[PDB]
């Protein structure tokens, strides 16, 4: 690694390079982080359930540690995430009798959470994924069902962005989602963000999660999505990048290691993807991987629990994989 190029330096004039982490992985992958990234995202500790597990009970300890680490190494921090249909405690949507609260009550709770969380990190966190995955991933409906939407109404996103803006008007606010390059969903995301922007809502960027496979989405689909979203005038962040060795239909659990073909195709895939990102450097300002080395990845248990995946640029021994070389040589 002594003569290895540094990711953040290679892309210094293109975009920040980030990694998702937690207190445990910061320790385990500390040197890799210090040598390669200039942006950090909390993989789980800034989500609702990990910040306000019980009403009025805020547990900022883990998030504070992540922010302390980032700031001590001059790394930016992306806040993830405020309003999402997942990892949000049941108390949020219920009253004392266990019944769903009213629109006004949920809005009060949303505002309180957003205000308390955003104000705490104001000046340290430069952007926030305010709304996460509100768009439907299947069907003809624009929006996915969720208790937020059910109780408040479809304007729940407008409210979330306005509350976040009030808490920190200098932060860049994002709508973040996955399968962002499949045409049907891309158009829903485009339509949604355009509608918000057309109402003057403070949504500054779109976060493309990029939980991709070796084959999907195609390079043309990626290009088309970047251009489609960029046409809205918003900033673009690739937020949770990883390249799975398994396609959606591939639920095998026997592979103890990736084949030479999979490693090679992954190398080619990463080189093609980064070549495209660099081409669109004028609109893409940050590229964050959902981790940094294969010794830690949520893909080991999702969508198939108990297996192993090798989605990143460094292997389990924290050594550069073939994908690393193609990615940094674009
Ligand atoms: O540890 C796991 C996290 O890595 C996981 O993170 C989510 C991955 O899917 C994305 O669409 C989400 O934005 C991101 O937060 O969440 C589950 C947790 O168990
Ligand atoms: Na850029």
């Amino acid at each position: 690694n002594s003569s290895l190029p540094s990711l953040r330096d290679v892309f210094a004039n293109d975009f920040r390079i980030g990694a998702a982490v937690n207190p445990v992985t910061i320790e385990m992958q500390k040197q890799l982080l210090i040598d390669h990234v200039n942006s950090i995202t909390a993989e789980n500790h800034m989500k609702f359930e990990h910040l306000q597990p019980e009403e009025g009970k805020f547990t900022f300890q883990e998030a504070d540690r992540i922010v302390d680490f980032a700031c001590s190494h001059r790394m930016a921090v992306r806040g993830h995430t405020l309003v999402w249909h997942n990892q949000t405690p049941d108390w949020v949507f219920q009253d004392g009798q266990g019944h769903f609260v009213s629109r006004d009550v949920l809005l009060e709770r949303m505002k309180c959470h957003i205000s308390t969380v955003v104000r705490r990190y104001k000046g340290k966190i430069y952007c926030w994924d305010v709304i996460n995955e509100a768009v439907a991933d299947e069907g003809n409906e624009l929006l996915r069902p969720s208790k937020w939407r059910q109780i408040i109404g479809d304007d729940f996103m407008e409210q979330a962005f306005l509350y976040a803006y009030e808490a920190d008007p200098d932060a860049l606010l994002f709508y973040n989602d996955y399968n962002e390059c499949f045409p049907e969903k891309r158009e829903k995301i485009f339509a949604l963000v355009k509608s918000l922007r057309d109402k003057g809502i403070p949504i500054h960027g779109i976060g493309m999660q990029a939980h991709w496979s070796l084959t999907r989405p195609s390079l043309d689909e990626i290009r088309a999505a970047i251009e489609r979203y960029a046409s809205l005038g918003v900033v673009l962040h690739i937020t949770e990048l990883d390249v799975s060795m398994f396609e959606f239909h591939d639920r095998r659990t026997d592979l103890a290691a990736p084949t030479s073909e999979m490693i090679e195709r992954q190398a080619e895939r990463y080189g093609q993807i980064f070549a495209l990102f660099k081409e669109y450097r004028d609109v893409i300002q940050s590229v964050t991987f959902w981790g940094i080395a294969d010794d830690h990845t949520w893909l080991d248990n999702f969508p198939v629990h108990g297996r192993k995946n090798w989605p990143l640029l460094f292997d389990e021994q924290h050594k550069p994989k073939p994908a690393f070389w193609r990615a940094v040589s674009v």
